[PDB]
């Protein structure tokens, strides 16, 4: 049930990261 | 540069979605 979520906040905080720089880089 | 972030955030929306759902479902 957490090996879902684990690989869910793994993407969250890819696209996340990438958004962020898109905005200042 | 603003499509960068729109494709960004948009794939930022999807990865908060997802990880909603694994958490509460």
């Amino acid at each position: 049930y957490y090996k879902e979520i684990a690989h869910a906040l793994f993407s969250a905080l890819f696209a996340l990261s990438e958004l962020y720089i898109a905005v200042r880089y």
